[PDB]
């Protein structure tokens, strides 16, 4: 049984796959923040820009089983077109994403990517694993496809992240009152340490979902 | 002997390698346009956003041999740092880029990328080949790493491009009086034909070289 905030079709705005068309499956609930504004100031993750509370969003609800969720996802894809790609996000998707859902998606010709905070173990049958480490949470996922670190955070040990087993290392400017400031920092960080790449939140520049 | 407009260190703003730190070596001169505004109206490629006329730009000039150019390129890279990466562009870089320069760059630990219009045969020892087909020009390069097509151009057979031997198929909005309009078009194209991914000129949004 799966609780989902919203499901929509658009372009991936972040990371190495930015610009790629995908269906976004936004699971509800996160392990690092309740999602209520009253708890934000005391949460483990405090900079979230997302509403993952409830199942009242576009195409969002409580789903019977795997097949029922896949039917909604596959129905948003353009008819007759291939290159099927779903991004599982939230919220923290590893609170709900299980092997039978992964298998049902693979069966429906989808490649599966995940946006996860790294605090939970992940299914390695997932095709694209994106980890965004929170500085005050434990990091148990130390291998994957891209490590997308939102900067700046306090207690952040940025250089240590580059010793982990990932293909791509990205820093992403923290959105908020200082997005312009943080963007210049991220750019500077990459030019000083070219192992890193800049991940822009392009969907906020294109004004698309 | 190489005629170079400008050499500068920044982030690659376009394509699959967007956000990646790179030295740009912008070669002077193109075969699809003289470079002067008087000729733009009757040139083969008529939408260029770049100045590639002359050798007066930053770190520009005429270079005695390959070793002199490599020295200037390597001197812009952060000291004691690896992941060396140069983007050869222009201008049409395949007018001047040859095997000695390619070998000298590799010997200096640089991975080589090229931005080329596809009208001239490329050196297949180049590590990243980006081809941007011009609709009214011949296309003699039909295999490479990424195919980055600027849309809309007239006489453009867009879907035909998808059947060429490339790894990534990107559409990039034509900048000009209709950038916002062309961006809407590009997004819509990718969502209709998800084999294609969106390529933004992110450096114009970050306001960086
Ligand atoms: C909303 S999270 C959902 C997935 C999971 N909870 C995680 O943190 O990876 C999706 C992505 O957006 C990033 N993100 C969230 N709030 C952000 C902010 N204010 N600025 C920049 N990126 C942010 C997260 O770091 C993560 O990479
Ligand atoms: C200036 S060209 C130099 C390399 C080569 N002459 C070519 O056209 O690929 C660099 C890149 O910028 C793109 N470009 C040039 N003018 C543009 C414009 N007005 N809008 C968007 N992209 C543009 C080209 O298509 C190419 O991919
Ligand atoms: N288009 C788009 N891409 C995204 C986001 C988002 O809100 N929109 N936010 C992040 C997410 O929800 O995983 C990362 N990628
Ligand atoms: N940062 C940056 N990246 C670029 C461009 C440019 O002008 N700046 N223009 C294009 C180029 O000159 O190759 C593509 N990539
Ligand atoms: S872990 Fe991810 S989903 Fe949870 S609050 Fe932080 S950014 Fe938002
Ligand atoms: S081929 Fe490239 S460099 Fe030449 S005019 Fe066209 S966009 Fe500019
Ligand atoms: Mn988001
Ligand atoms: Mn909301
Ligand atoms: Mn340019
Ligand atoms: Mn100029």
């Amino acid at each position: 049984t799966y609780a989902v905030k919203e499901i929509f079709y658009t372009l991936q705005g972040e990371g190495a796959n930015a610009g790629r068309p995908a269906v976004f499956c936004r699971f509800a609930g996160c392990n690092l923040w309740s999602g209520r504004e009253e708890d934000r100031a005391q949460a483990v993750c405090r900079f979230c820009d997302t509403d993952f509370v409830g199942t009242d969003g576009e195409n969002g609800g409580k789903f019977k089983d795997a097949d029922a969720l896949v039917a909604t996802i596959a129905g948003l894809w353009p008819a007759g077109e291939a290159h099927r790609f779903v991004v599982c996000t939230g919220g923290e998707p590893m609170l709900q994403l299980d092997q039978p859902l992964v298998d049902a998606l693979h069966a429906a010709g989808f490649g599966i990517a995940i946006e996860t905070n790294g605090s939970l173990p992940v299914l390695e049958s997932i095709d694209w694993i994106c980890v965004s480490p929170k500085a005050d949470a434990p990091l148990v996922v130390t291998k994957g496809n891209e490590l997308k670190v939102v900067i700046p955070q306090d207690n952040q040990r940025l250089a240590d992240y580059a010793k982990l087993d990932f293909e791509y290392f990205l820093v992403q400017p923290m959105d908020g009152p200082s997005r312009d400031l943080n963007t210049k920092l991220a750019i500077d960080w990459c030019k000083r340490h070219p192992q890193w790449r800049l991940s822009m939140q392009t969907h906020k520049y294109l004004n698309i979902p």
